[PDB]
């Protein structure tokens, strides 16, 4: 269904966020 | 329906968050 | 119902989330 | 009330993360 | 069902962005 699908995209775009936020972490850092 | 829109509009913000994060990750390095 | 208002608001919390990421993209590049 | 218990439970953690991001943006300015 | 599990990793996702917000705040206030 449309809810399931759009739920999906929505789990991957935050599996990326999370990465991206690692690595602003790791930079700051140095 | 109102809920699948809702989510397709959490989708998309979703999608701004991750481009500006990568933005910023991208300004920390220079 | 509860699910629809809980969606609005999660909407709402991340359009707020999104525009103080872009305060913060700015503050970084001066 | 497993679905909407899990939405509150997903809109309370995006508060918190909104409240973190004002703090960060503060601390840059600053 | 599918829908709940989903939901369950999208919270459990957020705990992350969560804690890794919380790691930035911290290194960034010193």
């Amino acid at each position: 269904g449309e809810i399931a699908q759009t739920l999906k995209e929505i789990a991957k775009t935050l599996k990326e966020i999370a990465y991206t936020l690692k690595e602003i972490a790791q930079t700051l850092k140095g």
